[PDB]
RNA sequence: UGGCCGGCAUGGUCCCAGCCUCCUCGCUGGCGCCGGCUGGGCAACACCAUUGCACUCCGGUGGUGAAUGGGAC
């Protein structure tokens, strides 16, 4: 069943071997362009690894990233991006 | 030596270079042989397992079971 379009896109398949700060830079570096990034969360846990949740301010940004950069090499690996199943904390303190 | 002990072997103190290492990366650390016990920590590094939807940091195991020569007194 997939998720319904959000401000938060959640990306996985990432390369696990890359440190928590690198990562969430490197992903700024190729993300930002798809319009204001309010955040980048990532965590190197054995649940949370792999994966990054990027913060969009405006959801078509969240909606454009996911369309342009599905399947992106990244690291060595094809990124696999998606909606975000809920809000994230940044988002529902406003809207 | 991370911390502790035994056996053996071994002239000494320096100086240059090289190499070594999870546990004060370096010139007022170390770089003979052998055996036993044992603490911490995943921080870095490595290996194993993991494709996982968070907004609470948080899987496991491994390493020292290491590294040579030369020069002056």
């Amino acid at each position: 069943p997939e998720t319904r379009p959000n401000h938060t896109i959640y990306i996985n398949n990432l390369n696990e071997k890359i440190k928590k700060d690198e990562l969430k830079k490197s992903l700024h570096a190729i993300f930002s362009r798809f319009g204001q990034i309010l955040d980048i969360l990532v965590s190197r846990s054995l649940k949370m690894r792999g994966q990054a949740f990027v913060i969009f301010k405006e959801v078509s940004s969240a909606t454009n990233a996911l369309r342009s950069m599905q399947g992106f090499p990244f690291y060595d690996k094809p990124m696999r991006i998606q909606y975000a199943k809920t809000d994230s904390d940044i988002i529902a303190k406003m809207k």
